[PDB]
């Protein structure tokens, strides 16, 4: 039995474009950074160098009542996430870490993933800031390196493709891609 | 270095305190059940036995806006488990199970953590349906079995005590905490 964990942000749920979305609807006259140019997992950061006072506005954004609730599937996710689940000795958690500024991020996630992938996906959430303790063979995440508490982690960490991460160890370049593949090299 | 996992409800949170306030402010006429009385973890199905429109009538208490954020903590937990986190080579997460209907029960958690133990402990936080899928050397809860989809979890499963698991009593091979007086010293000694 392989078990995949699957990040939310820029793996099913796609951040990115929500914060871009968000940012020029509440920040409509100020410069914005394009999903092209995005460098780096931290928006914030590169607001920041944009010019300062960026950061804070772009965290307003993401901060907000309703942020993670409204964000929009990643093409091809969901209907992934439901075959991978599917699949005989096949397991899937969701894997995902909440933001600090925890308020709005933690029952909204929940109710992302209820409505979008039912109540089944939604017994299948783990919320943890260290994915290093969480037991798998594989993990599906945007970011570039995945660090905690276990030097060692047990899953082979499969970077995902994401406006930021582009530019940058196997990689899914979409849901598109051959995940069934990945997950077979795991059998 | 030593990790354990600590539960919430029944270790840190007196959930059946809590429980059985609230039921008897909001259902003063109706029968209950002592917290000596009670026997295993659901409490649903105990109040079930006891009279069938009771079940509901138990699951609206902690289903409720504020049941999960007004829980007073266990005696002693807070102060052990503040004291076993700053142990040298010793890490304390939090691992939780939300209930399915998590609506009021996800961020009340996080928000009750956060007010009785800071934010170095909301970044403690596991939530997780499944506690076999986490890594660690020791996990103290209050339900007899914890099971999952690790047959063989990494972690050993201490019983922490509570009114409803007292009856059982522990094979040999097995270990049980009292109380947080007992002592969690000497079992995460036996894990170094
Ligand atoms: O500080 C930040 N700056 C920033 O630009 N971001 C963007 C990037 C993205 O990061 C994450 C994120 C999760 C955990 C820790 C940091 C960031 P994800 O891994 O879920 O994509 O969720 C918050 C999102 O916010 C987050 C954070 C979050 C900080 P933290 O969560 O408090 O550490
Ligand atoms: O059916 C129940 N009946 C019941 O009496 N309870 C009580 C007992 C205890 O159950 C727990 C519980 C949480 C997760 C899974 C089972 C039980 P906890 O052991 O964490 O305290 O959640 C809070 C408490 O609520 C929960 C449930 C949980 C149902 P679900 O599986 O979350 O739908
Ligand atoms: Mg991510
Ligand atoms: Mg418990």
């Amino acid at each position: 039995s392989v078990r995949v964990l699957v990040d939310m942000d820029g793996v099913l749920a796609d951040f990115e474009a929500g914060l871009l979305r968000g940012f020029r609807r509440r920040f409509p006259e100020e410069p914005h950074v394009p999903l092209e140019q995005r460098r780096g997992f931290l928006a914030r950061e590169q607001y920041r160098a944009l010019r300062p006072d960026l950061a804070d506005k772009v965290a307003s954004v993401y901060e907000a009542p309703g942020f993670f609730l409204d964000l929009e599937p990643i093409p091809g996710a969901l209907d992934a996430v439901r075959e991978m689940n599917d699949l005989p000795d096949t397991q899937v958690f969701i894997c995902t870490s909440p933001l600090l500024k925890y308020h709005h991020c933690v029952g909204e996630k929940y109710r992302w993933v209820e409505q979008h992938l039912g109540p089944q996906f939604v017994e299948r959430i783990i919320l943890t800031r260290d994915k290093t303790v969480v037991l798998g063979d594989l993990l599906i995440d945007d970011k570039d390196t995945v660090r905690g508490q276990e030097e060692t982690p047990s899953w082979e960490h499969i970077l995902f493709t994401c406006c930021h991460n582009r530019h940058l160890r196997r990689r899914l370049l979409s849901w598109s891609d051959n995940w069934r593949e990945i997950l077979d090299s795991k059998r």
